[PDB]
């Protein structure tokens, strides 16, 4: 097939929470991480990111688990604002970026469904807040991959990099770097010749 072909949206917008957590699973869980990455939808190149830490509040204090599973502490949570404030962050830097054109197409790419199918819209309801419209569609990078490689990858991103031969980007469970990895397993993909599409219901 032919290398980076025509893709059906202008940017991709690459997005992994993090949240609060504990062993057993804390109740309800809050994001402490909004990472968005925009990728150039021919090229899958980082054109801008979105990154802001969230301070939770059902929960405020982070487990030792948390921060030992994340890397997230403590001093890096407080003083910031809430999940209100930070979607309208995100929705300011949506204008900004143009990406509320509605002829500029794109879509979320997350790693499995969580992140816009249970975590968002679950503290969204919470918290009695609406959900942007542009968070009800996206692409499950782990749909994607079966369908470009033929086989269903059985822990996420690592076995998916493990799958492509690609060295894992910096550090699991870093919203961040989870959303560097599913960028650049996105322009592996590409490069086979893969063309993307919205897996969403
Ligand atoms: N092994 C685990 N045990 C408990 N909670 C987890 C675990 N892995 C992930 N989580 C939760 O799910 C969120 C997203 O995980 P991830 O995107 O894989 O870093 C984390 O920030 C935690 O809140
Ligand atoms: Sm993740
Ligand atoms: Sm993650």
């Amino acid at each position: 097939s032919m290398s980076f072909p025509p893709q059906r949206y202008h940017y991709f917008l690459v997005l992994d929470f993090e949240a609060t957590c504990d062993k057993p699973q804390i109740h309800p869980q809050e994001i402490i991480e909004f990472p968005i990455l925009k990728l150039n939808g021919r090229t899958m190149e980082i054109e801008s990111t979105f990154h802001m830490y969230v301070q939770p509040v059902v929960h405020p204090q982070l487990t030792p688990f948390c921060t030992e599973l994340t890397g997230i502490i403590q001093a890096m949570v407080d003083g910031q604002p809430s999940l209100q404030q930070v979607l309208e962050r995100v929705d300011e830097w949506m204008a900004k970026e143009g990406l509320l054109d509605p002829n500029v197409k794109s879509i979320f790419v997350t790693c499995g469904d969580w992140d816009l199918k249970v975590m968002l819209p679950g503290q969204c309801q919470y918290l009695g807040l609406p959900v942007a419209d542009y968070f009800k569609q996206w692409i499950n990078l782990k749909k994607a991959y079966s369908f470009a490689m033929g086989c269903w990858p059985k822990n996420g991103l690592l076995d998916m990099n493990k799958g492509l031969s690609l060295q894992h980007i910096g550090r699991p469970h870093s919203g961040i770097d989870d959303c560097k990895n599913i960028a650049n397993i996105m322009k592996t993909l590409a490069y086979r010749g893969f063309i993307f599409k919205q897996t969403s219901k």
